[PDB]
């Protein structure tokens, strides 16, 4: 009870300290959207600059990004059909990244069907993707709807790699052998210990296992708890403590086996 406790502060804990630079990142792409609500210049490459310099200033990104509707920046999509940074609508949307390596600016993708820009666009409230992969990069991505007129004009977002969860969070100990993942809304594993093929790849939800499905239906609600799981196999018991994470009330788990706590 001291022990579980403890354990519940120290997860908590570790939550907030992963929280502080998601909200940090979100506010990245909320400040770039509100200045882009307002922005009336109309210069994409003044706009393309800016976008890569906040990715430059902030070595935690790897893309920073704006997608407008049609004609909602400028008025002149017909202007830059197949421009550098653009796709054959000429829409106003560069994504300035280093996925690969170098800076460059190429045009978003699936601006019409994709939930970064659709989330924004039909709820009218920031969003923050589920984590995925993309040309090899394990990332979540962070979007904020632009405003112009009272009228959504597209978005800004921030899209932020994940690796580094993993590489904090698989080297937390606790006890003698207690260890702490971290998953996503929806429970995807964000990190693990020892199985790096789970991460990005395999859910809290998917492991038949009455309080694994328990914990990831208070994750998925941004609710704190923990379980006791018994291996009847092995006959080993662990406790399952998990704590939201606030912004996108993602969590923070450490798993300690039971008789070490006692």
């Amino acid at each position: 009870k001291l022990a579980y406790e403890k354990s519940i502060e120290m997860a908590g804990n570790y939550a907030n300290q992963f929280d502080a630079q998601m909200e940090a990142n979100q506010a990245i792409a909320r400040t770039l959207a509100c200045t882009m609500a307002e922005y009336g210049s109309q210069d994409r490459e003044e706009a393309m600059s800016i976008i890569k310099r906040i990715l430059n200033e902030n070595p935690q990104l790897i893309g920073v990004y704006l997608g407008y509707e049609p004609d909602a920046f400028d008025g002149r999509d017909k202007n830059y059909i197949n421009a550098p940074g653009h796709d054959s609508t000429g829409r106003f949307v560069p994504y300035c990244n280093k996925i690969n390596g170098p800076v460059i600016i190429e045009p978003l993708v699936h601006y019409d069907s994709s939930d970064y820009y659709q989330l924004p666009k039909t709820t009218g409230k920031d969003t923050l993707t589920e984590p995925y992969f993309y040309e090899g990069i394990f990332m979540v991505s962070y979007d904020s709807p632009i405003f112009k007129n009272g009228e959504f004009a597209g978005i800004a977002g921030v899209d932020v790699p994940l690796e580094y969860v993993d590489d904090v969070a698989s080297s937390i100990r606790t006890f003698d052998t207690g260890y702490a993942f971290m998953v996503s809304n929806t429970g995807i594993f964000l990190s693990h210990p020892t199985q790096k093929n789970w991460i990005g790849e395999k859910s809290l939800s998917d492991f038949d296992v009455e309080e694994i499905k328990n914990a990831a239906s208070d994750i998925r609600e941004g609710i704190g708890g923990h379980v006791e799981i018994k291996d009847p196999i092995t006959g080993k018991t662990v406790i399952m403590f998990y704590e939201p994470v606030k912004t996108g009330d993602f969590s923070f788990v450490l798993v300690v086996p039971k008789e070490e706590m006692l």
